[PDB]
């Protein structure tokens, strides 16, 4: 993501960065003669290629699947006796499946516990969200805020800097926001100096002809 | 393919086969822990699936090409001065390139020369054949004696049969027939005994009643 940023300091630039990263970029899922071998390579079988469309159409069919699945189980209830968390507990099991499913095509496992999707089905019934409203959460990746607390880890960002991180930033500072997976590469480019002009059209002297 | 035959013996059967092969079969083409590894096969990429589908579309596509330069070609002359040999020839330019093209996508170039092919345009132009009637002979693989003489070689095959040749057929009997490249194996089965019986229908008792 590129950002817009005045006069801040590499670190109080940093702490923004953060306050943009848990809500910006989707959640960190980790379980997502040479030029000789190079064109040995590029005349072989595409197997990346067919492998991406495959897992593309099956992550098509699963996510038919849970679409159908979340259906039929919303309309396993009517909104009026039984709670909210009573309602999720009871369409959850005509959906559970499908869910799980899904999730584990889709590398989503860790991220949602039947803990935390019960607890999202509650809300969703209770807030007269639709199953489209329901599996927003689920379909997409989705930003780090989205997902539980103990994945945030807001308490483990290390600021790798070239430059002293009292200064502010210029136009080249680069950076780092490492956590103990991956890392934020934080390039710096000053905004360029604009040179308006003012140019003054007649709204009538739009005239237009046939041809081409 | 399964032949019927009567009572030969084995070499006049394999001279029956012979007569019936040169139009029969499609001409020869040669351009054309255990447990554990077959386990670790069955599930890596299935690379000759995706490679059969990709050379199947690229045959389509080149036969596309061909019909619509073969269309073109024929539409670059009429019947109503100029010789039907001349006339191919002349329409031969317009469809040189694509029908090589399609000649080398499925494996058959040296059936098919431009002299032959030459040949075979002024005998299309001069029996009213239209590009399709052209192009029978290039899409499909077709039998032996519809090429050249020199890829006959009739006086080149041989009967390796475990019982000797002088005597007839019986069920069981299996023999080669071989020429410099593949080989013809022929399995014999009696045809069985057939106990027909007769029962009689009313044509008048046909009736039928509404559900299922």
């Amino acid at each position: 993501r590129f950002y817009n940023v005045g006069h801040l300091s590499i670190q109080r630039v940093a702490v923004w960065i953060l306050e943009k990263y848990y809500h910006d970029f989707p959640v960190y899922n980790p379980a997502l003669v040479i030029a000789a071998a190079a064109r040995r390579r590029d005349n072989s079988h595409n197997e990346y290629y067919y492998e991406e469309a495959e897992h593309e159409r099956r992550v098509r069919k699963r996510r038919a699947r849970l679409v159908v699945a979340v259906e039929e189980a919303f309309t396993h209830i009517k909104r009026l006796v039984m709670d909210p968390r009573e309602a999720a507990q009871a369409i959850f099991a005509s959906m559970a499946r499908a869910m799980q499913k899904y999730l584990r095509t889709t590398k989503q496992q860790p991220y949602h516990t039947m803990e935390s999707i019960l607890q999202h089905l509650e809300f969703c019934i209770t807030h007269d969200m639709t199953p489209k409203a329901f599996l927003e959460r689920y379909l997409a990746a989705g930003p780090t805020i989205q997902y539980h607390k103990e994945r945030w880890l807001a308490k483990q960002w290390t600021l790798v800097s070239e430059e002293p991180v009292t200064n502010g930033l210029k136009d080249g500072i680069v950076f780092l926001l490492k956590r103990q997976d991956f890392s934020l590469v934080v390039s710096t480019k000053k905004v360029p100096f604009f040179k308006l002009s003012e140019e003054f059209v007649d709204p009538k002297s739009h005239k237009f002809v046939m041809r081409l």
